């Protein structure tokens, strides 16, 4: 049909489907997008000058634009969903996405006197692009507020776009980079339009979601000695006098220690530990000062979170590295100097077969060289690179969690999977702009030269749509006895997990991991 | 398509392109034309009558 104001551009669909291997998952929100910067790029930066210390010196831009993120799973999954997700299925990828985007409204409100009003504005238009070649700063994959709100009746402002460049103090060098979004292709649409697209995913490996039923060290079997030989003896004993001396033993079910392994533990780079218990924390601020942290180009840097380990040991739970581990606030929780209790922190413990703890070295070598002269010594390795042999496990994904990050384009990089977790891409889905055009005021009779600087305030707001056809790898395991699940609490309660509260303010009382179901080494 | 209030006219294109010899520069602008001598032709004129010379 010939589409105009009268009728509507798209069809509200939020659903989900379960197709053999296949699960299709679509989502509808409703999104409101002002007017950011008065129509100005602005150069923003931020330096030693001020109260700033060195490393958080910065220079760049803030657009009048602003884009589109969807990067976090909670869009796109009712918590239901994610319980059969996570139980069924050993793994999964995403394979396509579409997107749609209709039934803009455009509405210009002014304030006469100390009241306000708003109306229609039929021929206002607004624009919209989507870079395909990957030719602008790429700012989604830091994990910014302001993605789609899980709760889908809820209705939510679209994020202002802006990037940073190079920065020396709070001033720029000469490779400094600017761009102007204008300067793209964009389609424009009125109130009668609507805007798709269609996109791929590059081939990714499934992401991992189970537990090892087994350990690495363990494989061995129990019952059966190995014949390899070690050295188990330095030193006569029995004897009143004793003497060096050279002796062996088999590796057998009573010694496992000393047996031959093939493979080796993950790279581990240390964190500092602390205790959920306060009186047993060391009483100071060391916060800043003892956190890991990497040195780049004279700044130094916090390594949030740090590469995939495991949380604690046994039944250490109240402790957890310093960075080491992804945060969740609270529903309403403070902004700033937060306390504990309204922060939801991840446990890793699932990795503790293949992955070192995090709070410990990764091992223990020689450092001197051993003399009937001399007495050998030992060294602790808190910061251990790759090694032949070596296997790891990637860190885990959550609810709440962002789904891809871009690969940045270098000349090599070693097992791209993104520290937050996730899938590394090639190629991501192509971030999306949009903004208002700007509308003159009445300009002057007399000619001039100078840009119209006045214009009409104005905003618009409309549907936006978006499909992802997640591909799954199905479980099949000979396991006897019944499997750990993710299940909500038999008891009773006040209110109900994931449903909206006395005032209709949806939150969630924990964070989801994604691994439950169990596999074996 | 028929055109109507509900479509929009016309798609917003800056962009260059280099093929070749042949190099494509085609660019987009807002404007705003205000009304000029309330729709009056006007003669102008100056002369040494005043300060010119």
């Amino acid at each position: 049909g010939a589409d105009g104001v009268g009728s509507s551009s798209g069809n509200w669909h939020c659903d989900s489907t379960w197709l053999g291997d296949r699960v299709i998952t679509t989502s509808t929100r409703t999104w409101a997008l002002p007017t950011y910067n008065n129509h100005l790029y602005k150069q923003i930066s931020n330096g030693t000058s001020g109260g700033a210390t060195n490393d958080n010196t910065y220079f760049g831009y803030s657009t009048p634009w602003g884009y589109f993120d969807f990067n976090r799973f909670h869009c796109h999954f009712s918590p239901r969903d994610w319980q059969r997700l996570i139980n069924n299925n050993w793994g999964f990828r995403p394979k396509r996405l579409s997107f749609k985007l209709f039934n803009i409204q455009v509405k210009e409100v002014t304030q006469n006197e100390g009241t306000k009003t708003i109306a229609n504005n039929l021929t206002s238009t607004i624009q919209v692009f989507t870079d395909s070649e990957y030719q602008l700063p790429y700012v989604l994959g830091s994990a910014h507020q302001g993605c789609l709100p899980p709760f889908p009746a809820d209705v939510f402002m679209i994020p202002q776009y802006g990037y940073l460049t190079l920065n020396n103090g709070s001033q720029a060098v000469g490779r400094s980079s600017f761009y102007c979004l204008e300067y793209f292709p964009s389609q424009m649409l009125r109130t009668g339009n609507n805007f798709q697209f269609t996109y791929t995913f590059e081939d990714v490996p499934f992401h991992s979601s189970y537990a090892h039923s087994q350990s690495l060290d363990r494989l061995m079997n129990p019952l059966i000695d190995q014949y390899l030989y070690y050295l188990s003896r330095t030193q006569t004993t029995g004897g009143t006098a004793n003497t060096q001396t050279l002796g062996f033993s088999q590796g057998g079910p009573n010694t496992m220690a000393n047996q031959a392994k093939n493979w080796l533990p993950g790279p581990c780079y240390r964190q500092q530990r602390v205790s959920t218990t306060t009186g047993q924390n060391n009483n100071s601020n060391f916060a800043w000062t003892a956190g890991t942290k990497y040195h780049l180009n004279g700044r130094n840097s916090l390594a949030n979170p740090g590469i995939a380990m495991a949380t604690h040991k046994d039944d250490e739970e109240r402790f957890f590295p310093s960075n080491g581990i992804l945060i969740f606030g609270k529903q309403n929780a403070a902004r700033d100097n937060a306390d504990y209790s309204d922060v939801m922190l991840t446990s890793e413990e699932e990795i503790k077969t293949t992955n070192p703890v995090a709070t410990e070295e990764y091992g223990i070598v020689a450092d001197n060289l051993q003399q009937q002269n001399t007495a050998p010594q030992i060294g602790t390795v808190n910061s251990q690179g790759a090694l032949p042999g070596m296997v790891w496990q990637n860190r885990d994904v959550y609810l709440q969690g962002p789904i891809w990050a871009k690969i940045p384009h270098t000349d090599g990089n070693f097992h791209p999977s993104p520290l937050m977790g996730g899938f590394g891409l090639k190629h991501p889905p192509p971030q999306i702009l949009i903004k208002n055009t700007p509308v003159p005021a009445d300009p002057p009779t007399t000619f001039n030269q100078s840009k119209l600087n006045s214009f009409i305030t104005q905003y618009s707001t409309g549907q936006v749509s978006v499909e992802i056809e997640w591909e799954l790898q199905k479980e099949n395991s000979k396991r006897w006895n019944p499997e750990i699940q993710y299940t909500s609490n038999y008891y009773k309660s006040t209110s109900v997990d994931f449903a909206v509260n006395t005032e209709g303010v949806y939150s969630e009382p924990r964070p989801i991991g994604t691994r439950y179901l169990t596999r074996n080494l």
